[PDB]
């Protein structure tokens, strides 16, 4: 069948994806610019990622349409339009890795997050990552390319001029670059590191939630021990364990609560050490008002904050996983092309499906934000309504 027919379908689909990638990610960037509740370091990387996806629509997809035609071009110009999308993917990888690391710092050392992770340092990291993304993605332009070995029979059949090639991705970009350097080193390894970071995030959250419930149970158990103690020494033992746990949980109304709690434990220990069991047990009962009025409120808020961090880390992990799902088919096909020269090449229709799927990744993030992050969803609604 005439190539222009299957080309027409591929090109129309690419153009539809480009429209949606631009619209959704412009909306992401507008939301962050407009809403101060969205202006945090994590979202500066979200914006960097949306900018990469805007440029997939504006540049990488027009470039992909162009290179599907095999038009006559100087080999190094052809290289640039072949490789620019690799810059954007690499930038996306760096942004996704930064987001994972940011959430890990927030869950593992929240007390030093704000002093360690600042907007100016984030903006510098983003600049560096964009520079490194150009260096990685345009590495074929530094000489790791097939321009030294042009397919002259294909160029002559297409009437190309002297020094020109039929501009085709696999004719100019070496597959050993695409497989070993781009895929294994620059994509797979960072995705695997991301997986490791998310595992550490969820394990740290699970451990901290378990510790909250353990400290609550230890407090209530030790209250029972005091209630059913039969000498002053048993009361002393349980209170000493209560006091060390209270200080461990201490590091306004909350600090007031902990101040009362530790003070009331000290009151009871003083009576216990004087051998006044009944007086110490009555003093320790006072702890129950402090537990009800203050400590339980601190516990629920800490649990709620941890649960919100788990939810936000799950949202970020979904984004990273969808990047992997959308890009892996094309990379896997490249592995078959490279490692199995006895295998027939994947058919053209499948090449174009895998390319289109990789571009679809630039559409999906605005939807994940809308469905999973209330502050985004509400700002989107306000932008759209107005
Ligand atoms: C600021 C942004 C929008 C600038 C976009 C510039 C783009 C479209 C330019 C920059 C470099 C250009 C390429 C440089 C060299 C060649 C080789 C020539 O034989 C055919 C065209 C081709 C392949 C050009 C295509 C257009 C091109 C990719
Ligand atoms: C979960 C997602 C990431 C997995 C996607 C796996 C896809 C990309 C795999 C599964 C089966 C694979 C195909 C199996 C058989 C062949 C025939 C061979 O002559 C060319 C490669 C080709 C055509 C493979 C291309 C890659 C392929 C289509
Ligand atoms: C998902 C994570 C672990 C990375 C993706 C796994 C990749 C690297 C694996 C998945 C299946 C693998 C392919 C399965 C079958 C073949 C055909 C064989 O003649 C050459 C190797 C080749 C082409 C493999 C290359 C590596 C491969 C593409
Ligand atoms: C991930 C980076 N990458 C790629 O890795 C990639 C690719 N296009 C091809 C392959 C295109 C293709 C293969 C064979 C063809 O004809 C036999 C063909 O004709 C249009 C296109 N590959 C391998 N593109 C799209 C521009 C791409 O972005
Ligand atoms: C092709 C990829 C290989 C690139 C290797 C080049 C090395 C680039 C070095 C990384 C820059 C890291 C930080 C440099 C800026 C200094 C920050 C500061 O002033 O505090
Ligand atoms: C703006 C949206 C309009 C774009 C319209 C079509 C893009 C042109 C496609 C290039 C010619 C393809 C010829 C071919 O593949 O055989
Ligand atoms: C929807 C996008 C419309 C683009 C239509 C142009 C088809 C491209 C072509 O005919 O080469
Ligand atoms: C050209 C690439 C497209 C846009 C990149 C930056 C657009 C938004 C940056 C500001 C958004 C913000 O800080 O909230
Ligand atoms: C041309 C390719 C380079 C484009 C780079 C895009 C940067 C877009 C803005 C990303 C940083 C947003 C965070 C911030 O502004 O503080
Ligand atoms: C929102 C997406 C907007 C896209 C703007 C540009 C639309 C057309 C895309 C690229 C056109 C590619 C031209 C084809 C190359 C020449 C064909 C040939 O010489 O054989
Ligand atoms: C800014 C819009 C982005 C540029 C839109 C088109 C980009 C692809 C450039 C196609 C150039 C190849 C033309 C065919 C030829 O040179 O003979
Ligand atoms: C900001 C975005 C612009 C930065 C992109 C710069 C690309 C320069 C690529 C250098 C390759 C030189 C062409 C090879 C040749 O002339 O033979
Ligand atoms: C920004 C644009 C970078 C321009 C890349 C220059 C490509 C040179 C093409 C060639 O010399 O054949
Ligand atoms: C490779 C790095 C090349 C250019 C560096 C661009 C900006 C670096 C300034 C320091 C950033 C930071 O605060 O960490
Ligand atoms: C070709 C190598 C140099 C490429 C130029 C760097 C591209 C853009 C650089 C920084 C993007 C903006 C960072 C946001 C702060
Ligand atoms: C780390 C990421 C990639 C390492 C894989 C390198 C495999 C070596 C190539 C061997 C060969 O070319 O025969
Ligand atoms: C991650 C590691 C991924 C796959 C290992 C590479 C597969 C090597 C296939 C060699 C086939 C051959 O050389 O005949
Ligand atoms: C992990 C690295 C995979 C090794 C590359 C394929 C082995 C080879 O063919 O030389
Ligand atoms: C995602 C993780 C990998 C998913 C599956 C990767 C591909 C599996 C298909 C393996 C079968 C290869 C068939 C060889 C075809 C042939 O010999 O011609
Ligand atoms: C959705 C469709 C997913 C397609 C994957 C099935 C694999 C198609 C393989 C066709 C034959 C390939 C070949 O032998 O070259
Ligand atoms: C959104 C996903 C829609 C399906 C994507 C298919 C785009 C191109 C696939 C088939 C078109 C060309 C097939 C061919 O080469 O004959
Ligand atoms: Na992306």
């Amino acid at each position: 069948a005439p190539p222009i027919m299957g080309s027409s379908v591929y090109i129309t689909v690419e153009l539809a994806i480009a429209v949606l990638a631009i619209l959704g990610n412009v909306l992401v960037c507008w939301a962050v610019w407009l809403n101060s509740n969205l202006q945090n370091v994590t979202n500066y990387f979200v914006v960097s990622l949306a900018a990469a996806d805007i440029l997939v629509g504006v540049l990488a997809i027009p470039f992909a349409i162009t290179i599907s035609t095999g038009f006559c071009a100087a080999c190094h110009g052809c290289l640039f339009i072949a490789c620019f999308v690799l810059v954007l993917a690499q930038s996306s990888i760096f942004s996704l890795l930064a987001i994972a690391i940011d959430r890990y710092i927030a869950i593992a050392i929240p007390l030093r997050y704000n002093g360690l992770v600042t907007g100016t340092r984030a903006a510098g990291i983003i600049a560096i990552c964009w520079v490194l993304s150009f260096a990685i993605g345009l590495t074929p332009m530094l000489g790791w390319n097939n321009c030294g070995q042009p397919k002259e029979g294909k160029a002559h059949s297409q009437g190309c001029g002297e020094g020109q090639v039929a501009c085709l991705f696999e004719d100019v970009v070496p597959m050993n670059y695409m497989v070993y350097f781009n895929f294994f080193a620059c994509v797979l390894v960072p995705l695997l590191l991301m997986l490791g970071v998310y595992l550490r995030i969820f394990a740290a959250a699970r451990r901290q939630l378990a510790d909250l419930e353990d400290n609550w149970e230890t407090l209530n158990d030790n209250l029972k021990v005091i209630e059913k103690a039969d000498n002053a020494a048993q009361v002393k033992d349980a209170l000493t364990k209560m006091r060390a746990a209270a200080l461990d949980a201490q590091k306004k109304d909350f600090r007031h609560g902990f101040d009362i709690l530790v003070g009331q434990i000290d009151d009871a220990l003083k009576l216990a050490n004087e051998g006044k069991v009944k007086e110490a047990q009555a003093a320790a009962e006072q702890l129950k008002t402090t537990r009800n009025a203050y400590i339980q409120k601190y516990l629920e808020r800490a649990r709620s904050t941890l649960q919100k961090e788990v939810h936000a880390a799950k949202s970020a992990a979904i984004i990273a996983g969808l990047f992997a799902l959308c890009w892996l088919p094309l990379h896997i096909i490249n592995c078959f092309t490279f490692f199995c020269p006895d295998c027939s090449h994947a058919p053209l229709w499948l090449m174009y499906l895998a390319i289109v799927l990789s571009h679809t990744n630039s559409v999906v993030n605005p939807f994940i934000y809308a469905y999973r992050i209330r502050e985004f969803r509400q700002t989107f609604r306000k932008i759209i309504r107005s």
